[PDB]
């Protein structure tokens, strides 16, 4: 049986190639997770089909219906066999799906236009002249919603009732908002993404301060999957071979344009 | 039944309290892992007994005899029920015991005596006046032994044949060797340990260069253990609640001497 891989279009993890119109199947995509999927498939010895998650979300549970959406949902409901993407390993998700050991370590970070008078999370929480927000349906937003840390909770009370919404639907929208806000909007996002964008022209953003937390991205499989065990060992093997470090260089700095 | 916890005497993870002779049981020890053990036990709801691994090793399989030593061996042979220590998550170990998601992220790093003209692994590899080695019997030594990367293999070729041995029995031994080397010996060890020592008197060592790799420490249990699932969720919950960050600040910087 061909393994159905659910993923998400998020640069530089998964992106359509420039000449995709003349390509088919998995050949239409390129990126860190596309190379990773190939590596895993080869090691676990299976054929696969990359599919972009329907609703374009990572995964959250509807408070009222208790229904899971995003990639997590595709696994939970059996629409996908494995998820290979920048999916954060979290307690609530671990309760419903399986995660391999992390293939990438990261943390929440701050993205500023450039020249913006902000160097830390505290700086943001001290003023209101500069707005800030996060992605939606993600682990970053939830981080602030649940944080008991004085500063982070103070940052959440603002973001929650912020008018208009400081939250964005996709990373691209957040980065776009930062760039066109004359430095009046700071974006909170996962460090790996921050670092990638900082190397992308117009080269007008920069990551500031240390990460607010420490987390990891993991490959996910549904509970009781015959793939989980093998995939977990594959990730460890790949990290130990240095392949994972090889891949980040390739997609983050070898292609940097700043 | 009371859970038997195996751990190792490695500062600041586990250390005998100054007046341990006056105390009994678990109260005899203090440290990052002692604090972590208490929390994991509370959240998982079990009583435990801390025990220092008999042979003072982390865990390796002897080729030929096929016997596992160290903390890994105690889990494999059923002498301990869980290992709470700076035990590196590795593929070979993952094949015989279970690991929770990492509670700490780190990488191999370089420790020099302040003033040593070394800034990278490449630097070490391209010279010979300054000797260098690693802890013996651990994941750091194995990283070099198994590495297929040019720089690191070149480093391993030197270390494995150096005489007298550049390997050390304990971290304290490696650090003391660096301190009395007059800059003629550099020590390769895990980043978190390097960072800790850099904050201890006489304040004569320093971490240089970026980490050579990326990995993490995890709580280990025997395969098929009844505690596995709960311990894993506890680690994720404790990280998400910020405890892990609080603990590292407590044992690394709050008590810094430099
Ligand atoms: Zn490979
Ligand atoms: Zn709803
Ligand atoms: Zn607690």
């Amino acid at each position: 049986k061909t393994v159905v891989v659910t993923t998400i279009l998020e640069s530089p993890y998964v992106m359509m190639k420039k000449n995709h119109e003349m390509l088919e199947g998995n050949e239409r995509y390129e990126g860190y997770c596309v190379d990773l999927a190939a590596e895993i498939a080869k090691h676990c010895g299976f054929k696969y089909k990359l599919t972009i998650v329907g609703d374009g979300k990572y995964g959250a549970r509807d408070a009222d219906t208790k229904i899971w959406n995003g990639m997590v949902g595709e696994l939970v409901y059996g629409k996908a066999d494995i998820a290979i993407a920048p999916l954060t390993i979290t307690l609530v998700r671990e309760e419903v799906i399986d995660f391999s050991k992390p293939f990438m370590s990261l943390g929440i970070s701050i993205m500023i236009k450039k020249g913006t008078p902000i160097e830390s999370a505290e700086d943001l929480s001290k003023q209101t002249e500069i707005a800030y927000g996060t992605l939606d349906s993600g682990s970053t937003k939830e981080f602030f919603r649940r944080s008991k840390i004085a500063v982070f909770d103070k940052m959440w009370t603002y973001m929650r009732s912020a008018e208009p919404s400081v939250f964005v639907r996709t990373t691209a929208e957040g980065v776009a908002r930062v760039r066109k806000s004359k430095g009046k909007y700071a974006y909170l996002l996962e460090s790996t993404m921050n670092e990638y964008i900082e190397q992308r022209k117009p080269c007008d953003t920069m990551k500031v301060g240390g990460n607010l937390d420490s987390k990891g991205y993991g490959i996910a499989t549904p509970k009781g999957s015959s793939l989980g065990n093998a995939v977990n060992l594959a990730v460890l093997k790949l990290n130990e071979q240095g392949l994972l470090d090889k891949l980040k260089n390739k997609w983050w700095y070898d292609k940097g344009e700043c």
